[PDB]
RNA sequence: CGCCACUUCAUGGAAAUAAAUCACUCACGAAUGUCUU
């Protein structure tokens, strides 16, 4: 009944427009924050997502989205939606096909949300987090990290920036964090983060129009890595227990799968949305 | 005039060389520039 963490887990590639004057090549860029520069989904992209999920159930809808754009009679919703901010990406490897990239400063920026927004299990993971990244500075020493915490990924290769991963035997990983942060995670400096989430590295795919064999026009876009994590807060005021619940599980079940993007009928940015498991 | 055979069985040179290494076209088009209480 009060402010939670979700998790977004993308499925596939994820295009969220940003509407932006383009300067380069790519016609179509994806959102990202005005002060950090990561990728992001506006709080409004993402309560018109929900919605749409939830058109059908119109009473649940109503109770915590408010009242449709036409409607006869408004009412504000009860639920205030926040930024997705980006938590972890896929990044290319040699050993293994990819691997979860996450760099120090968002696990800082994480731990600082946490602690201003009060989520429900707030507490155990920011002090197991704090540890976790007080364990990487003491390690680090002032010194460009990529830490493997799986054994058998040491020496692994991060192919955009040549760097390699390390494993320090003494920093353990709680099987909750990497619930959190995903499988074969790789924390590294935010330098090699903002580079490989930079434009420049970001995949982006060439677009074209055919009318009778003859190429009408052409562009490039921008997508968001599958298999990306983003985090954001929901805040429900105080619903109704049986909607709130039931938006909840509706939104935890594994057959559940959330459009977020732009293309959806090429399948661009069908997400897992998960909920911060107790500690 | 008679009688009678042996020997030798591939070396040297050339073992790739130039020309073209992407060209032309499309590089965003249309809708929305606020709407409902």
């Amino acid at each position: 009944m009060t402010t939670r963490m979700y998790v977004i887990n993308t499925l596939s590639n994820m295009h969220v427009g940003s509407g932006e004057v383009n300067y380069g090549v790519i016609a179509n860029l994806i959102q990202r924050d005005s002060v950090t520069n990561l990728p992001n989904i506006n709080s409004s992209g993402l309560k018109g997502a929900i919605r749409e999920y939830f058109k059908e159930n119109e009473d649940l809808v109503r109770e915590l989205f408010g009242s449709a754009p036409r409607d006869e009679k408004t009412l504000p919703g009860k639920v205030r939606f926040f930024e997705a901010n980006l938590l972890s990406m896929p990044v290319r490897s040699d050993k293994v096909p990819f691997l979860m990239a996450i760099s120090d400063e968002v696990l800082q920026e994480l731990i600082t949300k946490m602690k201003f927004f009060n989520c429900e299990e707030a507490t155990q993971y920011i002090s197991h987090l704090s540890t976790l990244l007080d364990n990487i500075k003491t390690q680090a020493q002032g010194t460009d990290f990529a830490y493997v915490f799986d054994p058998l990924l040491q020496g692994a290769i991060i192919e955009e920036v040549s760097i390699r991963a390390t494993c320090p035997s003494h920093i353990p990983l709680q099987p909750s964090l990497k619930k959190l942060l995903g499988d074969r995670l790789v924390i590294l400096s935010h330098k090699y983060f903002s580079i490989l989430s930079d434009d420049n590295h970001l995949p982006v795919l060439s677009r074209n129009n055919l009318e009778n064999g003859q190429s009408a026009n052409l562009w490039y876009e921008q997508v968001l890595p599958r298999y990306s994590r983003l985090y954001f807060m929901l805040m429900d005021g105080n619903a109704q227990s049986e909607y709130l619940k039931k938006f909840r599980d509706t939104l935890c079940t594994p057959s559940t799968i959330i459009q977020i993007g732009a293309n959806a009928s090429i399948g661009y940015g069908y997400c897992q949305i998960s909920e911060l498991s107790p500690f």
